[PDB]
């Protein structure tokens, strides 16, 4: 059955009797998500127009969809417009008001979504906690807050997934482009990140899922970011980053660190002091190259006794900016 719905409620009323779902402009209530959760197997659903939502306080998610074999799919020109500049105060997701995450795909399984383009989101965006999930063709146009006070604009944040595939992403946003928080046989690959905070593993540790095995990031760019790749284990925490692969990585304009692993991270600074509960091991670095900006650290490693190794770093040149002097327990064949 194909059916096309104007509002959320008709949408969440009837959602299970539709093979093709159709949601064509809708606005979504304040303070409720737009709820496609529990969808039967083999259901469509199509973006049409631009989705809005309504103005509240609230920890969201604004839209959340859930399901095994579901194809999600942006029709040409569609938007979900989350007007976010309603909640911006510069503080995101550490203060001020309380601002709704955007995108969840929790056990969207063996699933696809494809040709999204989310607008000026509240704070962080995709939600992903599902096996075999693929996000092709995925835009985040959250630049409208680097001028109007975004934060925490997170385009994708894993945790608790395996054969996630991420195609051709292009994100503009203020905080990671990718946050791996734990995560098993990732992919990346054909991204353009700008604006935000590089393309990241963790934070790992202090969560109930703190293990990142797998994980390929490559044949991507990253622009005028505070980073261009980042590692980062919470300091004090337990777990684990194994079998990690950044490859041909291109970066410019970087303006803090062009690759920064460090095992003091905490949300709010890190500590300056590294721990080794949480090892990194089996990092592969190929052709990660570019430039940072004059006040930026090329390369800073910040290791915990014991808690890196074998590592293989092959044509990684990163020019501009200035050599780290504070870099600790680099493995053998790394240097800053």
């Amino acid at each position: 059955a194909s059916c096309t719905f104007t509002d959320a409620a008709s949408a969440m009323a009837s959602k299970t009797a539709c093979s093709t779902i159709t949601l064509n402009n809708i606005a979504v209530p304040a303070g409720t998500t737009l709820d496609l959760t529990g969808l039967t197997s083999g259901t469509r659903v199509i973006f049409e127009g631009t989705t809005t939502f309504g103005y509240q306080e609230w920890s969201g998610p604004l839209v959340s969809i859930s399901g095994t074999d579901i194809t999600v799919q942006g029709a040409s020109g569609s938007v979900l417009d989350g007007d976010g500049a309603r909640w911006w105060d510069g503080q995101g997701s550490n203060g001020g008001k309380t601002k709704p995450k955007f995108f969840y795909a929790h056990s969207l399984d063996s699933s696809s979504i494809t040709g999204i383009t989310i607008k000026n989101s509240p704070v962080q965006v995709f939600s992903i906690q599902s096996n075999n999930l693929s996000l092709t063709d995925i835009t985040v146009d959250d630049a409208d807050g680097d001028t109007q006070g975004g934060h925490n604009t997170d385009a994708f944040d894993i945790g608790s997934s395996t054969y996630i595939t991420i195609t051709n992403a292009n994100v503009h946003n203020q905080d990671d482009c990718i946050a791996v928080n734990s995560g098993e046989n990732i992919i990346f690959t054909g991204g353009t990140c700008t604006g935000g905070h590089g393309l990241s593993i963790g934070s790992v540790g202090g969560r109930s899922d703190n293990t990142v095995k797998n994980v390929t990031i490559e044949h991507s760019t990253v622009t005028n970011s505070q980073n261009g790749v980042r590692i980062k284990t919470v300091y004090g925490a337990t777990g684990s980053v194994s079998e990690v692969t950044y490859s041909n990585i291109q970066m410019s304009g970087i303006t803090n660190y062009g690759i920064v692993i460090e095992q003091d991270y905490e949300n709010g600074s890190p500590t300056g002091t590294p721990t080794n509960g949480v090892p990194i091991t089996d990092l592969t670095l190929n052709c990660v190259t570019g430039s940072v900006s004059s006040g930026a650290t090329e390369i800073y490693i910040l290791c915990g006794s014991g808690s890196c190794s074998s590592w293989t770093w092959t044509c990684v040149s990163i020019t501009g900016g200035s050599k780290s002097t504070k870099c600790e327990n680099v493995p053998s064949g790394v240097s800053c």
